[PDB]
């Protein structure tokens, strides 16, 4: 088992909490470019890759502000 | 039971408000593809197809929308 | 029970707006085809073709009103 | 009484500034549908549906203006 | 086999659709073209020719609505 | 009774500031989704959307000023 | 007293502007219909429904011409 | 008297820079909506709500840079 | 007197440009109405309405550059 | 009559200073929030919320020079 | 002195141009009234109701072409 | 073998998506080049065009998405 | 000399590049309207006018092209 | 002698630049407002504020980007 | 004669090195105020602002530096 | 030497081809009105003014297509 | 050798497609031109001539589309 | 031999790219503006400025995205 | 050999890690500069440039990251 | 001959690295405000004017970097 922090957890927060969306985008990614004029693959596709967009926004903005919060706690050591 | 998100679910809402129209689209056109010269078909095809573009725009619209909603507090997390 | 959304319940109030007037043609035209020489029976199927063609034609442009009327509200939602 | 912001307020201004007009469409579509060659019901009809096409359309950007006036204000607070 | 899109297979639905339509608009023609006062070659290639625009033009209709449609849901990946 | 802070009495303004907004656009929604093709359906849901576009809007952007008025006194401890 | 737009009023000066030429045409057609045979009845059917044909064709022309005068400027809101 | 400091006071003189313009705006679209048709109606509303939507962006933009201007100012006293 | 902006100044250039033209088009649209089958009734029309359609769409594009030109500008500011 | 030191009375040189201020940003906030799509009420709270930053930022930075400056004499009696 | 516009001196060359061509039809309609079966009468009127037409059908069409060429400079405004 | 990223990757989803895309265009652009008035010809191009409109215009949307994640993570590096 | 940019020369380059056709027109309009029955007048005027319409479309058009090509080199500024 | 700095004297090889474009503009405006059907005065126009557009947008960017070079050195100086 | 030491001799070089700058941002605010839609009015305020903001930012920066000069030498006393 | 464009030339490829049959027909009419009477100069005159008739006519609409050749290019500019 | 870039090369495919379709137009047109009443060669001239006018328009759109499949990928590169 | 930044290099590989797309596209417009109705000259310029359209708005964003590459690594000097 | 520390080593595990990057970017601009309107040159430049822009900006705040992490470590060596 | 320091030295490789760049600025905004409408005036001031933002900010970083070195140094003397 490999190290993982608190930053990796609220990462495998947000990785674990979509069950295959990393997958879901690239399987509908390929199967629209098998026929990329079809609306309900082009449609079906907008949803996905919208939601890849804001899920990994939010899962890259919630690390840093966890860094933030810590960087103002460890400065305050000495 | 695979994963969809909440932008899946206002596309879902589209796709489940519509009972068939993706069928009756196709069925309408097959209709009209063996015999396209009937003005009953072609009157009834032109309902089918201009439904399914406005069905189609503000089902894509909708989304975009939402995908706007939500990158404007992801950006402001930090 | 099929769908139908407000473009086939308008195109709905011309089909059920006339009785049997996809009727009435398909019969003034086989009673003209066994005789296309009687002019009781040429001028009684110029009133149905006559109408036939104000009553689809009015059917396809008000569908294509209501089809623009719409593609400039869906279009102002983003 | 259910809420009702600003572009609603807006929206309503056209609502209840023409008394009956989703009313008076209606209305001379039923009519014209039961005999839809009088030219006194088409050309009132068309007096009606041009005018549901202007008013739909100024409403509707009426909207988008006042959503966008809003757009660069909230985007200033920050 | 060569590759083809949703555009073609709307378009091979209307070239399925007909059987020999372009077969028979040349047969005709070719008819036509050795006897060209035959009034029953006349009429029976009026009915061909007549079809042939209106297969055509629906055919090169539903194409530029399908564009259309993907259009508005491509340019709302962005 | 959970704990709420100042940042969540001033985005509990908003959300107590409008009545049912968050369940007039779900269900203008659903009433979109059964026939997304009435213009009364369409120009009701553009000004839900837009004001819930702008509610939203307004909401995360207050909360922001407000943590960043704190992250100046803050900081201004030590 | 229903709503009458600018449309309406263009088209009601069209309407109060002949005065009883909807009157005019039916009456003298039911004059013309018991005789049909007499040339001091179809030469005054004749001017009746040749001005009946100018005033609608000038009735339904001017206001698709406000009707586009219209639908620039609604279109130049945003 | 209420406190009005200086933010207030260039809100202020854009708001006492314009004599009634949140009343000429109001005022045009109630004569707007009563007959959303007129060219001499519609014209007249696009001047002010085109200036309603410059007044507004110049008071929100000036705001905000005098809002920067004291926020290095302010930073700079420590 | 009321505030009249730099797009309102703009818009009263075209209306005191011409001196009656929302006159005289409501003049020979009443002298038309009267009498609808007068050719120097009908082609005086024209050149009415042909120039109240272009004095208007001119009038109604040259306030909107001068909005854009505006809102880059202003959008400049901060 | 509770104790107030000298950063004190700096701290409330500001509350004095500004009337209500502290009540003028609650009031035109609840005003907000019933219908936060006005622009006459997001463009006052853009004044308020800007300076009840400028304000607080500036109060809450005169205390911490006041604390430097006292914190160099005090290191300095022995 | 009323107002004239460049279609109006479009029109006004030809009303300037033929001299009292408005006058000669007139004229000689009510010679031709007076005894309808004079060749020397009936003749006449046929080169004055000829020429009327064709200058009235090149009056108005040379509006209409000097109308579209001004539409198409209007519409690059923007 | 040079080196392919992950947005040439993406890239190369749609470029081996569509088998010979690239070559049906110029082939079927040859084709009509040689006889530009075949409607098998001119209707089959337009197929092919629409397609290739649409599978570039995908390829260069869906490339540009993910610059805008990436964008968004590398900026939060720091 | 007045001052004349480079939209002022692509405009000039049409205005120079024709020598009189602002002339022809004016008098093969003046010479048609003396005697607008001439088929040696008419088919002069239907040359001049339609090289005059393409004139100036040819004209407006190339203005609005460098005049986006410009529109994208200035949004680059920044 | 008023005072004149960088982004003045910025402005000002834009304002010195063209000789008299802000007064050019208004001439043709209202040559154009006393005639406007005129296309020697459409196409004149649309030079004038084309390069109006181009001339205000250029002058409007420069500012602004020597405006962030600025803020790029002045931020450097603590 | 009011007491001003060396930062506030640094402070008055940028005060007297301006001559009215703080006069020219007051009066050309209030030209603008008048008219907030006039690009002579809105492109005159952005130099004078972008200036005003230039001008503020370095001597609110030079005299921190002079601050921190001061504050390295003060403490090498002891 | 008068300025010519392509159309003058397509109209004066007509004119130049003929050699003198805008002479010839005014000669033989004036041959005719001595005499209308003599079947060598009826006939040769029908022969005169049929040719006229299809000259005229196929030079107005040559110019007519290559109009309608040039404005699908010119639009296809912007 | 001058430089062709790829709408050269598109626009030289119709051009080198046909072989001298400019030259059949331009001799077609001067043995009609020598005379213009032969069945033969009017019969020769409408098919060389309507070629000319599908050649160009299919020239003229295969450009603009290739225009409009470029403008959106270099409008993705920023 | 004037200075040539990296940004000049890029600029002048799209300058030296093209041979002389600046001299064929004014060579092509004089060419045109002597004769604006050949449809050789005409869509001949079409294929010239829409490339030049193309040329240059990908010459202004390659600059414009190496300027932004650059300015997230000087910002990261510090 | 020249030296070559740990924050080289982290830039030049970016410089080894992607191949011939540097090389592939100016090969497939000097391939674009010769013919700016290929959609294969275009959409293959995309990649490329956006490739290196998310490695020129990651690689240049990788540096930045472990500039930091050093800073905090040699700032507790006293 | 004048004091310059090591920051001097500097700041004047980067002013003796460029030859004429605040030279080549001025020069090319001196052209480009004569004519603000060139394409090959704007494309040139663009790379110029990038330039120069991209020398001077790499200028003003770079010796607040080496500012920060010896302030460092500086304070470890004591």
């Amino acid at each position: 088992t490999p190290w993982s922090g608190y930053l990796d957890d609220v990462s495998a927060k947000f990785d674990t909490g979509v069950d295959n969306l990393q997958t879901q985008v690239t399987e509908a990614l390929d199967k629209l470019a098998a026929k990329p004029s079809d609306p309900a693959l082009l449609a079906a596709y907008q949803a996905k890759l919208s939601e890849y967009n804001l899920y990994r926004n939010a899962q890259s903005n919630t690390v840093k502000v966890f860094k933030d919060i810590d960087a103002a706690i460890i400065q305050n050591f000495r």
